[PDB]
RNA sequence: CCGACCCGUCUUGAAACACGGACCAAGGAGUCUAACACGUGCGCGAGUCGGGGGCUCGCACGAAAGCCGCCGUGGCGCAAUGAAGGUGAAGGCCGGCGCGCUCGCCGGCCGAGGUGGGAUCCCGAGGCCUCUCCAGUCCGCCGAGGGCGCACCACCGGCCCGUCUCGCCCGCCGCGCCGGGGAGGUGGAGCACGAGCGCACGUGUUAGGACCCGAAAGAUGGUGAACUAUGCCUGGGCAGGGCGAAGCCAGAGGAAACUCUGGUGGAGGUCCGUAGCGGUCCUGACGUGCAAAUCGGUCGUCCGACCUGGGUAUAGGGGCGAAAGACUAAUCGAACCAUCUAGUAGCUGGUUCCCUCCGAAGUUUCCCUCAGGAUAGCUGGCGCUCUCGCAGACCCGAGCCACGCAGUUUUAUCCGGUAAAGCGAAUGAUUAGAGGUCUUGGGGCCGAAACGAUCUCAACCUAUUCUCAAACUUUAAAUGGGUAAGAAGCCCGGCUCGCUGGCGUGGAGCCGGGCGUGGAAUGCGAGUGCCUAGUGGGCCACUUUUGGUAAGCAGAACUGGCGCUGCGGGAUGAACCGAACGCCGGGUUAAGGCGCCCGAUGCCGACGCUCAUCAGACCCCAGAAAAGGUGUUGGUUGAUAUAGACAGCAGGACGGUGGCCAUGGAAGUCGGAAUCCGCUAAGGAGUGUGUAACAACUCACCUGCCGAAUCAACUAGCCCUGAAAAUGGAU
RNA sequence: CUACGCCGCGACGAGUAGGAGGGCCGCUGCGGUGAGCCUUGAAGCCUAGGGCGCGGGCCCGGGUGGAGCCGCCGCAGGUGCAGAUCUUGGUGGUAGUAGCAAAUAUUCAAACGAGAACUUUGAAGGCCGAAGUGGAGAAGGGUUCCAUGUGAACAGCAGUUGA
RNA sequence: CGGCGGGUGUUGACGCGAUGUGAUUUCUGCCCAGUGCUCUGAAUGUCAAAGUGAAGAAAUUCAAUGAAGCGCGGGUAAACGGCGGGAGUAACUAUGACUCUCUUAAGGUAGCCAAAUGCCUCGUCAUCUAAUUAGUGACGCGCAUGAAGGAUGAACGAGAUUCCCACUGUCCCUACCUACUAUCCAGCGAAACCACAGCCAAGGGAACGGGCUUGGCGGAAUCAGCGGGGAAAGAAGACCCUG
RNA sequence: CAGGUGGGGAGUUUGACUGGGGCGGUACACCUGUCAAACGGUAACGCAGGUGUCCUAAGGCGAGCUCAGGGAGGACAGAAACCUCCCGUGGAGCAGAAGGGCAAAAGCUCGCUUGAUCUUGAUUUUCAGUACGAAUACAGACCGUGAAAGCGGGGCCUCACGAUCCUUCUGACCUUUUGGGUUUUAAGCAGGAGGUGUCAGAAAAGUUACCACAGGGAUAACUGGCUUGUGGCGGCCAAGCGUUCAUAGCGACGUCGCUUUUUGAUCCUUCGAUGUCGGCUCUUCCUAUCAUUGUGAAGCAGAAUUCACCAAGCGUUGGAUUGUUCACCCACUAAUAGGGAACGUGAGCUGGGUUUAGACCGUCGUGAGACAGGUUAGUUUUACCCUACUGAUGAUGUGUUGUUGCCAUGGUAAUCCUGCUCAGUACGAGAGGAACCGCAGGUUCAGACAUUUGGUGUAUGUGCUUGGCUGAGGAGCCAAUGGGGCGAAGCUACCAUCUGUGGGAUUAUGACUGAACGCCUCUAAGUCAGAAUCCCGCCCAGGCGGAACGAUACGGCAGCGCCGCGGAG
RNA sequence: GUCUACGGCCAUACCACCCUGAACGCGCCCGAUCUCGUCUGAUCUCGGAAGCUAAGCAGGGUCGGGCCUGGUUAGUACUUGGAUGGGAGACCGCCUGGGAAUACCGGGUGCUGUAGGCUU
């Protein structure tokens, strides 16, 4: 008729069996959730940034 | 000799007083079809596939195999997106004019962009050679650095479809409520130089009998009234007695009315009681029977609603019922037969060869969910992407030493409100005095009179005081949780922006360049994908912990274990202690032991404690408390004593005063208070016994004998009392 | 050096539910193959016989048997049993046991016969006691009726008797 | 199922059909609010299809009209059923003849009772006995009696109960006898049940062992009994829960 | 065809959790504090509570103020009316439960308003990292307020809520409406609403004792096990009671235990079944002893009684009522003690009760039906197996066989009362009133026995007798023992009779001597007495235990014993 | 050495009382025509400059309260990990590491940024 409700006991063994993986983290995390206006104030840059490739090669020549 | 409980099964737990199993042989349970998904093998490959048809002596095989190609119709793939109308996946650079106006017409090129990683490949300064050198003949190896970068991953851009917001243009045989564009967000199972198709095999899920066996039921169509129930037809049957209804006859008594008496008669759902029919009690017999309802005795009725044969009628959700849900062929709260039907089952039982490797869960969320599923977790299988190097034919390295990871520490840096602590800190609770001056405190001895007064109790205030808190708190641990400890870092410049803006401002992005002592310890090779079974009843122990008197109770946290696990020890034992396991030999241990059972103390083991007429004897653990002991052993504190202890024996133990008041006597001793002095060595105006009260004993106080240590109160070891249960018995 | 082979070094080995691999483990049938085996003896079965393998299992000897069978490479299954109050068949212990006890009752002699408690005849003693244990029918049975013969089985002992 | 089909019905209210109660005797009280049943529509509320009118191009929409039924209103309790409270009130208290009220409608009349109906209860009182939770009689604010069923009343009953006489082996308190068994023999010859089996104490263990541990111990093969055990057999518990 | 009626009939349903289920409750969707063990998470029908709302302002800005309370003043005015000053860290208020938060605030009073509006995404919370709900940060419009910075897309924060399908409304000069076109209609796209509270969301009343099936010891009713609140029985302290005096006998306030003979709590075993109350019968065990034996104490003069010790050997009864266990009464008694053994004991019985099916009453229910309410009637099966036990043969071994024996071991048995005498004695003022020895008998029990008395009697012994039968007499028989009187033997009855037993070590206890502790002391060493107990005797059986003794195989080849170390094996 | 305006941290800064304040300043102060608000020119707003440090403010003082920081409390309480340690239990001791809080007793009583004044 009864039974037991609820219980977290050999729950850490499970988890630990197989490790606590950390998050992956890598270079370029996502933009996304960046504020609107702000990213597409940051496309604009982006698409405009080719031109000053002159300026940009002779200041580095 | 040692070890050894009976297997299977469900279960937290089986040798179980849990179920199945007397024995043996043969049979006996995950199959086939279809559809999916993924993996693997094969062929072809932007294709692929003839499976349906046809052609080929119509045929032993051959119902096969071979071929078709204007039989590829068609399926699947090659294009997506939208409800739909419909629309529908190529960018980059280099130039001139419009204003190179976030830009329109073209040119010329290349053909899916870029960043960071990236196996492999390429170049490579410099090194390696011999009998030797100044000077080159040719190829092999190592090699710092640099380059092109597969697949794949992360990110940033771009393109297609839907849908919003904004805004300016363009096109025309239809100038329109027409058509087409652009920019910025956002929705898509998309594009971004295809990977599919067919066949085979495996695994998983599913629909089908669906691993095998199993309901109570439901439906369709039939067979039964030979038993019984009831109606009808036509037959048969029921000793002997008792009571004595109406009708009738006679006699008697009566003034009459009429009454009485004796016969006769033979009624009755009448009585006793055969046969018949039934079936009360013995709760008799029997109860694997004579019998799937019988037998013995005892019983009910026995002229009637009586018993009974045969013939008939009523048939299943129907009949029939003097009614019990009774009876309807040993079947009735819905008969029997066949079929639908291998009905369904979240439930029970079973589920067939060996070895090897890996190896669980009883938890999360949802469910008319609680004996079940889905889901995540735990598992297995298949891989794939990388890292370290592999070394020298034998021999022989010639600061600096892998991508990365972690149930760990260290160094910094945060987080917290438990334990503890606190209440002369807040909020609540709570004890006691003290000191104060006001009051709707009671009031308060003589004060109405100005309580002339000021004594007391309250409340209040002040400074203290005792005790507390899971749902209080100033303070505040231990254990714990997060982050960081570099090349994705640090530092220099430069470019872009429509965001921001006093500003060469801020911020973000991008592009070059330089820095390597690789910036704690320790250990370890990592990353990533697909498919996936079983499980989803748990239980136990230390510690924390809630409810409960408690529980071998119920409920949580942490870790470990049992389940799933054998082995050594605990005699015995799922969980305790040690330790985890291939088959063996030698050595040594753990926990635990070493009188004998029973391996080992058969040591000239050490020091003590302890006697029990219920001794004691080892984690869990299998039994005990308060309170006692002049049993004994230690210890603590105090006290006395050669100015003579203690104990024994022997002396004294006096006056006021028979002290005050209680009285009926209380003289030291029933009592209420007081609590002295003189003689002293000592004497209490009294320790108890005692008396009516006295008296008499005796103490507390001194003295004599005795000559050396003694007394008291505690304390904690072992032992004893406390300590009573049922078959005879358990270190 | 059967490269699906051979060799070397190091570490490791518990296991239910469950997953996977290997099987020169086993059964049946099909395509190949063994110039396979076999009446000078196949399958099957039995065996204090000899062995191999961790194991599933397998090979060989002896006996019996009397006509078919197996190895290897592939293929395909109605392919492996201790259980299911399993299905069918057979067999034990129980066990020479329970039992052959309702309705009073048999005895003597003889015959037949291998054989007599049970048959038949005779003599006794009893019972049913005319609402019968008597004599005849209906339903139902279907040859049980009646003679002769047999002594297998049946008549829960026997039988010379019998439905 | 169906036919103007069929049963009652070869019938006709002294008859068929449907109910309740249950001979005789004696009574059968109050309640029509509820639920039923039934009766008249009295304007009258609601109320389908069809039909009618309007709008519309039509589909369609709207409106009017209003069958049965329900609703409204009467009757009905030998229809189902129900028959409680509260306030005041008599010259001892106490009760309430009397007067009012509330829920609905009426408040349990006559009778009967610790009854086969009463919990408390083994009620209280009388009787019966030495002793009575029994019996009878009586009382009655009766948990929760009661009138087509109440209260009686002869006869009857394989109905339930109590007492008395007689009678007895029911008992004190058992014994003996008979028949058939059982028993033994000749013949014949099953079945149930069966993991393996079968001596105990304690321990631990799924918390009551035949097996295990520690002890006690253990001597072929059997016969007649016996009913302590085998948590004996018989049946997949019928109680309880779940599905 | 339409409407009404329609359990006459059909089909179906009649939640879940749950210290069994039902009744109760909601721990079923949520929120606050605690539990919770200082990150987060964490359970029980854990604790204290709250929710299914309310608000055009209680939403949004801005401005200005300060709240609760207290002190001191002021006509009525007082503890509370209003006015003034001062103190005032919030001790108030913020809609509600609680917690957090808040002072020129988030509170109060005003002014203006509608950001409680139109949109796309991201994120947090529960989480599977699904949804809903709620929330956070942005972005794009359109606005409100303020001088402005700013703030606002509901409420200071933590809760206040809801899928598919369907319906309804709103929006796009939107899409489709099937050969084309127009118009109604319908379908669609996007967003609100109508709701599932069992709150991830079926459309749902009972009863069954006439019942059924698949199961469950996952789960109750009876045993057992853990526990011991409750029940029962004890202990410690001693305020008091006891004329006096705590403790002869008691024991308040407290406090420590034991028992499993009560009742609970739990749910470990059993649901392919462990027969469930009581009585009857019978055995054994416990002691917490009612009586009896031996004792100690007293508020013990005697008698009677009370308390305690060793102690379970022995006994603990006959009846009325009731099914009863209990209970109560009558009567006897030495006493009429309490318990266990699967609440001992159903293949031992009985079946009164509970607890099937029939039926009546009362109450409840519309009804079927229900009722730890009453009443009545209601099938009690099997042993032949194994062991246990009771008896009965046997078996091992001594060469065979017999007689006579011993005793290991096991069992074990006696009990209680009355009368006389002691003795009208001790004691006592008196009334009353014992005991030891001895004697005579009983009760209960045991073991026998049959002379006597009684019972039986099928000696089928002998008379009598009924009905029938053999022709009658005589003699008999049949009637399941025809009936009846008397009856031998045998069996048998407290229904007759007989018999029933000694010692030892000791317990409790009282003592001796005697230290410890120059005293005392039953104790420490050493001694004594001492009992229904214990052991043995007497009595019953006689070991896989012995002893002594006897006889030990032919009238025929036939066996055996002793002697020999005699031999070969 | 100070002040003013705006501040940062937000008591070492707060609170109670007393003393001192030169120069600027900050204030008190005067008035209501205008701006603007009131029951009230008290507040708010505006226009001023006779007087004053009386107050605010600043500095100082108090065996001051508080606050801040040390000591003591105390290696105490508590606690990580361990044992076949003790005890009938309740609980306690030890090993291994960590380690508080009152009461009581000391010291201290704002630091500072920007901009602008005064102080011989
Ligand atoms: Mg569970
Ligand atoms: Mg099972
Ligand atoms: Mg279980
Ligand atoms: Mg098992
Ligand atoms: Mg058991
Ligand atoms: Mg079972
Ligand atoms: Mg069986
Ligand atoms: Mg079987
Ligand atoms: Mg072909
Ligand atoms: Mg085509
Ligand atoms: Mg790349
Ligand atoms: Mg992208
Ligand atoms: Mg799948
Ligand atoms: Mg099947
Ligand atoms: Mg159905
Ligand atoms: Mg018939
Ligand atoms: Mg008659
Ligand atoms: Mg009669
Ligand atoms: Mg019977
Ligand atoms: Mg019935
Ligand atoms: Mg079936
Ligand atoms: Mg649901
Ligand atoms: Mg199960
Ligand atoms: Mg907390
Ligand atoms: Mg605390
Ligand atoms: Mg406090
Ligand atoms: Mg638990
Ligand atoms: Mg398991
Ligand atoms: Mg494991
Ligand atoms: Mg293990
Ligand atoms: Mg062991
Ligand atoms: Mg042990
Ligand atoms: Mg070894
Ligand atoms: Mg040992
Ligand atoms: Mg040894
Ligand atoms: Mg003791
Ligand atoms: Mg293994
Ligand atoms: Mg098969
Ligand atoms: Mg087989
Ligand atoms: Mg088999
Ligand atoms: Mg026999
Ligand atoms: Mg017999
Ligand atoms: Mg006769
Ligand atoms: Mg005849
Ligand atoms: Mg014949
Ligand atoms: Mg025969
Ligand atoms: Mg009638
Ligand atoms: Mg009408
Ligand atoms: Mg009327
Ligand atoms: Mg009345
Ligand atoms: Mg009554
Ligand atoms: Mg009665
Ligand atoms: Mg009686
Ligand atoms: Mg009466
Ligand atoms: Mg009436
Ligand atoms: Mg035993
Ligand atoms: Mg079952
Ligand atoms: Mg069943
Ligand atoms: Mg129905
Ligand atoms: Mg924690
Ligand atoms: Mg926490
Ligand atoms: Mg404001
Ligand atoms: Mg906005
Ligand atoms: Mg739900
Ligand atoms: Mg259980
Ligand atoms: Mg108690
Ligand atoms: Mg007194
Ligand atoms: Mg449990
Ligand atoms: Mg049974
Ligand atoms: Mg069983
Ligand atoms: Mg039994
Ligand atoms: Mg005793
Ligand atoms: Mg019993
Ligand atoms: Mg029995
Ligand atoms: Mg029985
Ligand atoms: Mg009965
Ligand atoms: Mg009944
Ligand atoms: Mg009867
Ligand atoms: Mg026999
Ligand atoms: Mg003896
Ligand atoms: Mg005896
Ligand atoms: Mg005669
Ligand atoms: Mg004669
Ligand atoms: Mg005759
Ligand atoms: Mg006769
Ligand atoms: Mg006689
Ligand atoms: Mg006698
Ligand atoms: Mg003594
Ligand atoms: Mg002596
Ligand atoms: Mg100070
Ligand atoms: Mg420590």
């Amino acid at each position: 008729a009864k039974s037991k409700n609820h219980t977290t006991h050999n729950q850490s063994r499970k988890w630990h069996r197989n490790g606590i993986k950390k998050p992956r983290s890598q270079r370029y995390e996502s933009l996304k959730g960046v504020d609107p206006k702000f990213l597409r104030n940051m496309r604009f840059a982006k698409k405009h940034n080719k031109k000053g490739l002159k300026k940009m090669q002779a200041n580095n020549a």
